[PDB]
């Protein structure tokens, strides 16, 4: 197995895949850790046997179709995954935790939305369609850019929805368009 987190990249107490050399903080996989559980398999491998399991859900999807479905088991796992890719950018502290909103010039944002929320949100099971989940990952880069105008810092936002929105094409393969 590696010897660095797999999301975060740093040494610690590392939890290893039993069937890929992926390691894991506890509460950088997602779901955190499972206690017991031998052998155990990482996101990483549960997605992967799901595509193996139905080859056919690899070909293309419209958006539209994918945002509509209910939150069943196999959906609630492909939304943690994608939320952990978004975490494996290091650019993602900045979106990680509670903002607060105090420029000059600025008004924050009528629904304030970030990372863990959505996070305990998925724990919790408040979402019922894809599209709850997705309405709020999309949120917290929206507010970001209209909060920051013009300042440059307003690109981080840009740089990590495009993330977010390359790995939501991928995991719930989206049909390939111009
Ligand atoms: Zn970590
Ligand atoms: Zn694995
Ligand atoms: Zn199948």
């Amino acid at each position: 197995n590696s010897n660095i987190c797999e999301v975060c990249n740093k040494w610690g107490r590392l939890f290893c895949c039993d069937t890929c050399p992926r390691s894991f903080h506890e509460h950088c996989h997602i779901p955190s850790v499972e206690a017991n559980k031998n052998p155990w398999s990482c996101i990483f491998c549960r997605i992967k046997t799901i595509q193996e399991r139905c080859p056919e859900s690899q070909s293309g999807h419209q958006e539209s179709e994918v945002l509509m479905r209910q939150m069943l088991p196999e959906e609630q796992l492909k939304c943690e995954f994608l939320l952990l890719k978004v975490y494996c950018d290091s650019k993602s502290c900045f979106f990680a935790s509670e903002p607060y909103y105090n420029r000059e010039g600025s008004q924050g944002p009528q629904k304030p939305m970030w990372l863990n929320k959505v996070k305990t949100s998925l724990n919790e099971q408040m979402y019922t369609r894809v599209e709850g989940f997705v309405q709020d990952m999309r949120l917290i880069f929206h507010n970001h850019k209209e909060f920051y105008r013009e300042d440059k810092f307003t690109r981080l936002g840009i740089q990590v929805q495009d993330i977010f929105e390359k790995n939501f094409r991928n995991i719930f393969a989206i049909q390939e368009t111009s």
